């Protein structure tokens, strides 16, 4: 009696949610007045919910908005289920405009292949298609429970899940294989991610964090980073030659270095604008892209500096001053354009061994530029060498001249001045053409290593330390010559005058540090033994 009423109303709840669990396809979005029919349906649907929630006063706990989401639930599983197994005749039907359109050729049918990516870019499109349709078109339709039945927040969850579990799978047997291009998995892993990022991410499901999707493709960026490396390699070498069969010009008036420089960074920096833009979310993944990063760094810019110290003395003969001047100009732009690379990479947030990768890179970077500087320092010795005898002639030849009225007699400041000279066509003609071609850091660099140079070179040329002889039974140093008094005011003079120079007033090193310089400590204590004659007891 009633229970041939309840019967037959199970019966027509069953018969609605059958309709509703099909509903693209038993209701198709072209139609309007089909859609009509869709909302009619829920509607029905909710009637006599409701009217069982209340005189069937016993609980029916099939709360409206639960049941149709079910059915849309089941209708996306379905409609999963025919994009997948249609992937190419929907997609060429659709999105080809194109040349080659044909199809259909490749059974075993696309979907997936092992040895294309092509049927995964195709799903892609289309699964987008459904949820732009259950957005469009659906959501509107079935508004009557907007608290609790999003049709399109439901379209793109679904269909994200049911598309993830399979490229997951898929993407364990490439890994396993490795048959396409790594162009290709990386040009998937872009359009994975505006998938998510444009329908998923901001799901409840989801918002919480953080994606699985990266995982999938980790190991494949890594190969990329890999072949990267070596094309970062081969870029090096040829823009070097580029550069090398210029000349080295340096790029500008301003600009103190040469082309090759400005190259490597930039083709550098291409390569992490790729792995900027995958936005990777998992900070665990982007610590592993940027410790391998840095590796690539780090053999590019030591490779760069390789390059240099076997080719760096070849430049060292006097005829192109500048050269050489320019590439310790490069050395050091190489350590301050990779600073500005560290702090791209995220700075102190950056992973720590990749962090600590690029630190210790920053350092042997800064070792080069000293071996360099001493190698182009040393490039003059000789002729330091030459200039520091030739003005230990002139202060032996120094004399008091004023017993006589003589009043041509030179005097100590002139003497000194004659001493120096052949020395000086070194810091005029030179000091004065580095700090003109020079970054800051690599003249300070230099000029240290010539001062080294040049007190070292007078601590043995024209001091001429005392010699050991046998004296009685054993080798003992014999005392040595004094200067006269005339010839140690000149040295004093002379030395003070040359430290002087390399003040450059403020231009050059500073004061503070050549008087703690120990290669002048060690020439004065040198030059004490010849000063005797000057030298107060008693300061």
């Amino acid at each position: 009696g009633k229970e041939r009423f309840v019967k037959l109303l199970d019966q027509l709840h069953n018969s609605l949610r059958i309709d509703l669990s099909m509903y693209r396809n038993n209701f198709p979005a072209s139609s309007p007045e089909r859609l009509q029919d869709l909302k009619s349906t829920v509607d029905l649907l909710t009637s006599i919910t409701f009217f069982r929630m209340k005189v069937q006063e016993l609980q029916s706990p099939p709360r409206a908005s639960q049941v149709v989401k079910d059915c849309v639930k089941a209708c996306l599983n379905s409609t999963y289920e025919y994009i997948f197994n249609n992937c190419h005749e929907l997609y060429g039907r659709e999105y080809q405009t194109d040349p080659a359109k044909k199809g259909e050729v490749p059974p075993e049918e696309q979907g997936p292949s092992i040895k294309n990516l092509d049927f995964w870019s195709k799903l892609i499109t289309l699964i987008v298609s459904i949820i732009e349709e259950d957005k469009n078109s659906y959501t509107p339709c079935l508004n009557q429970f907007p608290q609790e039945l999003n049709v399109g927040k439901i379209s793109a969850e679904v269909m994200w899940s049911l598309f993830a579990q399979d490229m997951k799978y898929a993407m364990e047997e490439h890994d396993k294989h490795r048959l396409c291009k790594s162009a290709d998995y990386m040009n998937l892993h872009f359009k994975v991610k505006w998938l998510y990022n444009e329908y998923v991410a901001e799901l409840p499901t989801f918002k919480d964090r953080v994606p699985e999707y990266p995982a999938w493709f980790e190991p494949f960026v890594i190969q990329w980073l890999d072949e990267n490396e070596e094309v970062s390699r081969d870029f090096l070498h040829g823009a070097l030659e580029r550069d090398k069969k210029d000349g080295f010009q340096q790029t500008s008036e301003h600009a103190l270095f040469s082309c090759s420089v400005v190259d490597v960074f930039s083709q550098l920096n291409q390569s992490f604008e790729i792995i900027k833009k995958l936005e990777c979310p998992d900070p665990q993944i982007v610590g592993h892209y940027m410790r391998r990063f840095a590796k690539t760094i780090s053999n590019v810019l030591l490779q760069y500096a390789d390059i240099v110290s076997k080719d760096f003395a070849s430049y060292c003969s006097k005829e192109k001053e500048k050269v050489p001047c320019i590439l310790m100009n490069n050395t050091q732009q190489l350590r301050v354009q990779l600073e500005k690379m560290f702090e791209a990479m995220g700075g102190k947030e950056l992973d720590a061994e990749a962090s600590g990768t690029l630190k210790e890179l920053q350092v042997k970077l800064n070792n080069v530029l000293d071996e360099l500087s001493h190698v182009f320092a040393t490039s003059f010795q000789p002729h330091i060498e030459e200039c520091v005898r030739q003005m230990g002639d002139i202060l032996s030849q120094v004399k008091g001249t004023g017993n006589v009225p003589a009043s041509a007699c030179s005097s100590v400041a002139q003497d000194a001045d004659n001493v120096l000279q052949p020395i000086m066509d070194l810091l005029d003609s030179n000091l004065t053409l580095f700090a003109k071609i020079c970054e800051k850091t690599v003249l300070k660099r230099v000029l240290k290593e010539l001062w080294k140079l040049v007190m070292n070179t007078m601590e043995r040329t024209i001091v001429l330390p005392p010699e050991f002889s046998k004296l009685k039974d054993h080798m003992v140093r014999e005392e040595a010559k004094s200067l006269t008094p005339k010839q140690c005011a000149v040295v004093e003079l002379a030395l003070d005058t040359i430290k002087q120079y390399f003040h450059a007033g403020g231009v050059g090193l500073k004061k503070t540090f050549l008087e703690k310089s120990p290669d002048l400590q060690s020439l004065r204590y040198a030059l004490s033994l010849y000063t005797q004659a000057t030298d107060l007891l008693i300061k």
